[PDB]
RNA sequence: CGGGGAAUCAGGGUUCGAUUCCGGAGAGGGAGCCUGAGAAACGGCUACCACAUCCAAGGAAGGCAGCAGGCGCGCAAAUUA
RNA sequence: UUAAAUCCUUUAACGAGGAUCCAUUGGAGGGCAAGUCUGGUGCCAAUUCCAGCUCCAAUAGCGUAUAUUAAAGUUGCUGCAGUUAAAAAGCUCGUAGUUGGAUCU
RNA sequence: CAAGACGGACCAGAGCGAAAGCAUUUGCCAAGAAUGUUUUCAUUAAUCAAGAACGAAAGUCGGAGGUUCGAAGACGAUCCGUCGUAGUUCCGACCAUAAACGAUGCCGACCGGCGAUGCGGCGGCGUUAUUCCCAUGACCCGCCGGGCAGCUUCCGGGAAACCAAAGUCUUUGGGUUCCGGGGGGAGUAUGGUUGCAAAGCUGAAACUUAAAGGAAUUGACGGAAGGGCACCACCAGGAGUGGAGCCUGCGGCUUAAUUUGCACCCGGCCCGGACACGGACAGGAUUGACAGAUUGAUAGCUCUUUCUCGAUUCCGUGGGUGGUGGUGCAUGGCCGUUUAACAGGUCUGUGAUGCCCUGUCCGGGGCUGCACGCGCGCUACACUGACUGGCUCAGCGUGUCCUACGCCGGCAGGCGCGGGUAACCCGUUGAACCCCAUUCGUGAUGGGGAUCGGGGAUUGCAAUUAUUCCCCAUGAACGAGGAAUUCCCAGUAAGUGCGGGUCAUAAGCUUGCGUUGAUUAAGUCCCUGCCCUUUGUACACACCGCCUCGCU
């Protein structure tokens, strides 16, 4: 209200200097470049690993052995069964390679070889970027994260010259599509090799965190000491450089294609290939070695059929969000006995404790997983444990390890270990948001088995589908929908974020079809997933804000079991059910609004729904790529 | 760095000019010279300071704010034709 | 052409119907140009988020950020104000600086 | 008698001062504006950075004095009171700040009217100084100058309040000084400087925000206030229901219904489409029926027994219409009514006209049955009385059911004979209260009458759950009625009887009528209800302030 004039409202009474900056900034300057310069000065150095360099060729197109020649200062020829990696020694720039190769296609040597490697040097024909076989190897590496790179083309000096400038502002569209800002080398002599080698040795270092976290080895060498051979299980004795952190014993160690294994011993022969040209230090004992327990300790046409069946059910799950038919044969409230009915999704509680499986009883939970995760990366980052730090040339005995695993590295494959974080080993439910790759719309039902790979570890597991909102509760996708980002739940050992998250599934020829591509968003089991079936019927009599609905039901009961459940209709009124007819499920509903003959009542019933024990840590070996 | 100059422009003004023309200054920071008509010259020498190269450990050699090129810096800039 | 070339210019031959030999970038349903539109997704018919359609502008270009200038007479010499809106000093004597009546054919 | 303080009323529309400020007489001192001027000097001026004088109150340092008042403080109440410290007073040093205001630099020019006021000057009749013996003072008239302050004004200006400056301003320049640049941060930090101190002067940035602010006109608005009217409001009273019994109405409780704002209930009848499709049908579809029975009763309208009529047919299923349906509009004739007119209308006609659907008679019961709350009435709760007997007074009306008269019966009531279609007969309306006389005697009693048993008569087809009356046998509650109020000012309330309407018979509702006849008042808005005027002041809304904790 408006105080008139007789209202008593009295008016208010209104009432440094120029050489001290350049010393600073001269300072500052100093220090940075001094530290600077001890990090540039560590890698490839007499006090650091060599520089690992992983070419891959993302063509066909491409002769590797010639450019392998190209690029051998003095070369340590190491070589497997079909791959050559060779050690290079450059007292003239003062730098030390190992110089590795990979064909893309070969998902697990691409991925390995690239997941330790300081370089990867792509390597392109001039005609066009690259084949269908290099843009899924880049995909995938793109999935996994880039170390530093550089982009080299091979054949430009075999054609014409009146074309080769043209032909080199032409690939330079090929390339600007998925390397936008990026100089293009070339490598025809020994000239552009020294050069291209030289570009290589002074360049900035793309870090990636997730191996730098973790202490991480790419064994140079690997023999065994067989305990009984006809158990084919005994010591593995496995040398190579420290390269991410100081390597502590007392931890377990992966090997990527083969779990978990714990390690005894830490010994440091002398370096076989020093940049210029048996002593053992550190002890086994269990009093802190920690131990392998990922469980609690305490107690033809037909598959054409099959995926014509998968492809109707995704067009109907798409069209149709949840509805599923009412059987007529099965009493409601026996098929759908463990459901419930909420008036709210958003809103209304649920509790994460109510009526957990015998599964979690197997997994490990934390009290707070970001004050655990701050702690563990303090610890890392500022305590300097008593271990064998980065440098040095080691040799690992780990205690039990199967045969097969040497008789790998007869082949080719490399293997690559790394030293575990605490917790890691321990079992747990693990939520990771995934989005679909372009190139492959195959179907994908949320309970089949995929292959992971997160965070240098790789194995089979059925995952769960949901959304990623922002709510408390997350309803089920049962369909991996090949528009939006969702989340795979699934069980899996615990890998402290941020990790790349790639999804593929087992194709009929043995290769691996990519998927999915993301990072792992966080490790809790107390996400749940919400399963919501959609029960339909026809409201064939409608009267004033009061109905009598059809195919609901088929016994009487069913109503009265399923009474304190609202209703909801596709053109937006609500409803609340009053009372069933009888014996055939016709049943009166109270309606806020009036209905129309075309329109169809509907009711939810949610079910918290939990994922499947799958873990298989084995993936077997692909063929490599090739496109349909 | 200064100027010629640029942008806007009713008129007055306002903002910019590191930058190919003119003048000045410096050649990692200071200093002292030799030769020469002319230099306190650095793609000349001599020291100190700061960095830094080769070495057989005795010694020797250094100056991209020239053209390319690299690292660093960064929001930010091209071929060792 | 030129040192030798490239490009342009000049010319043979081939080279256009979905002439697919396919123009983008932004904005619009409060105000300058431009909407009585649709479909999913939640709260108690209103209502968060997302994908679109239709329209509009400039166009081989169009957004964005930052600085600055013009709008701006919000720095005012041209050309602002100072009762009640930001603002005139407690008051007067109180040197420099600024301004200084009329008059000589 | 003394000490300190302060100069009211006169005292303003005043005056003076640079401002702060200035009110007892007298004397002294040194200044000052305006006025007057045919004096002098002759540009000597205007405005302020620097620097300096003064600067209310409170405050600080030395003294003196301490009446009143009085921060603090001690007490007593719960913004006040008693006592009173520093102070308030004077002198000498500091401090230099106020809403230190016209919230409005100073100097100069130009630009309306008016009649008042303070000082000076000029001109002028008159009245006064107990006619004043000339001037002088006080008044009176007019003018000039510098003031303080008003009223007025399409000078113009302003966002408006308003301004003779806040004007002469986009048609933008008289001179000069200080000073603002959205709101906060913040007059804060920091440095300098003044001060004995309290503090004074100078004075940011980071950051943060989309506003901050000025002026004016306004509907509605629970309400609020002034009045007025009213016994459906009040004061003083009268009669009282509400206290008891009976009766009646809303709820509530039972019930088959106790209908409802003969409508109800229990049983038996009667009839109740065509269209399409599929069935039965002359071997016979279907109609009429003697007789007996079921039934509260009979009845071919039913349950048996077959006589006859023969196409006049009869069974089922449809979300398909619908017709002996209800209803409105345009529509042509026809009454009575005030050429004309039908808001009174009427009448078998027209629109494949819009819409919504596809009960009769008979018998019985019930129509408040009753624990109750919700309201009107009758009777009495006794001595101003009850019983009995005697005496003596009306009116409004009504009547082919009002009745006179005679006989009988103790009475309700029967029989016969006349009057009345009405100021004619009932009827000189022989009424009841009231009066007189007897008995009763303060006693749930000769008060009061309910509820009961028997008998008789009347009204009706029928009186059972008593239609109604009469007589006898019983005398329950009822001791003047606690907190809502109903009606009322003269032949009125109250007491008391008598008629009309409803009625084959009630007595209970409403209307009136007459008889005896009271208390209080000629007032009021205290309450209630209604009608006015003012207002959006009061409360509320609104302003602003005050607006959760716990580890890493």
């Amino acid at each position: 209200h408006r105080p008139g004039p007789l209202k008593q409202q009295n008016k208010a009474h209104k009432g440094l200097s120029r050489v001290d900056q350049r010393h600073r900034a001269s300072q500052l300057r100093k220090q940075k470049k001094e530290a600077v310069l001890a990090e540039k000065r560590q890698l490839g150095g007499k006090d650091g690993p060599p520089h690992q360099v992983l070419v891959v060729p993302l063509h066909s197109r491409i002769s590797l052995p010639e450019a392998m020649q190209l690029l051998q200062g003095t070369v340590h020829l190491n070589e497997l069964g079909n791959t050559q990696n060779f050690m290079l020694l450059c007292p003239r720039l003062k730098h030390r390679w190992f110089f590795t190769s990979a064909r893309p296609g070969d998902l697990h040597v691409v991925l390995d070889m690239a997941k330790v490697a300081d370089t990867i040097l792509f390597l392109l024909d001039p005609l066009e970027g690259w084949d269908s076989t290099g843009d899924y190897c880049l995909s995938c590496l793109f999935a996994q994260g880039l170390p530093t790179y550089t982009l080299a083309v091979q054949g430009i000096s075999g054609l014409p010259l009146k074309k080769q400038i043209d032909t080199r502002k032409k690939l330079s569209k090929a390339v600007e599509k998925r390397f936008p800002h990026d100089k293009l080398l070339l490598l025809d002599t020994q000239q552009e090799a020294g050069m291209l080698l030289r570009q290589l040795a002074n360049q900035k270092q793309q870090h990636l965190a997730f191996r730098d976290r973790r202490a991480y080895l790419f064994a140079h060498a690997v023999d065994f000491v067989p305990s009984e051979e006809n158990n084919l299980v005994g010591t593995l004795k496995i040398s190579g450089y420290v390269r991410g952190q100081t390597l502590n014993v007392n931890r377990l160690l992966h090997i990527v294609g083969y779990g978990d294994f714990q390690m005894k011993q830490i010994d440091a022969p002398g370096d076989p290939f020093p940049l210029n040209p048996k002593v053992l230090m550190k002890a086994d004992p269990g009093r802190q070695e920690s131990l392998q327990a990922e469980v609690i300790p305490d107690p033809d046409e037909e598959a054409e059929a099959k995926m014509l069946e998968k492809y109707k059910q995704e067009r109907l799950e798409e069209m149709f969000p949840d509805e599923v038919d009412t059987p007529r044969d099965v009493a409601a409230r026996i098929r759908f006995q463990k459901y419930r009915g909420l008036k709210s999704f958003r809103t209304s509680p649920w509790d994460p404790k109510e009526n957990l499986p015998q599964d979690y009883a197997r997994i490990f939970q934390f009290q707070n997983f970001t004050n655990t995760r701050k702690s563990i990366f303090k610890e890392v980052e500022e305590k300097e444990v008593e271990g064998a730090e980065v440098g040095w040339y080691v040799t690992l005995h780990v205690s039990e390890v199967p045969v097969s695993v040497v008789e790998c590295f007869r082949q080719g494959t490399p293997l690559i270990a790394f030293s575990l974080l605490p917790h890691e080993q321990k079992m747990s439910v693990l939520n990771m948001v995934v989005r679909r790759d372009p190139g492959n719309t195959e179907p994908v039902k949320a309970k089949e088995e995929l292959i992971f790979h997160c965070g240098f570890r790789r194995f089979r597991a059925s995952p769960l589908f949901s959304q990623h909102t922002a709510a408390d509760k997350h309803k089920l996708q049962r369909f991996l929908t090949a528009d939006m980002a969702l989340v795979a739940t699934v069980y899996a050992p615990i890998t402290f974020p941020p990790a790349s998250v790639l999804l593929f599934k087992q194709k009929s020829n043995g290769m691996h079809s990519l998927i999915a591509t993301g990072h792992l968003m966080s490790v809790d089991p107390d996400r749940m997933v919400i399963k919501r079936v959609v029960l339909s019927g026809h409201p064939f009599k409608i009267f004033t804000k009061m109905a009598v609905v059809r195919y609901m039901f088929f016994n009487r009961e069913d109503v009265l079991w399923f009474k304190p459940v609202e209703l909801r209709t596709k053109w937006g009124r609500r409803g609340h059910i009053k009372e069933p007819l009888g014996t055939h499920g016709h049943m009166k509903c109270s309606f806020d609004g009036k209905l129309k003959s075309q329109d169809t009542v509907l009711m939810n019933l949610y079910k918290r729904v939990f994922p499947k024990w799958t873990y298989d840590p084995y993936v077997p070996e692909p063929v490599p790529w090739l496109k349909s």
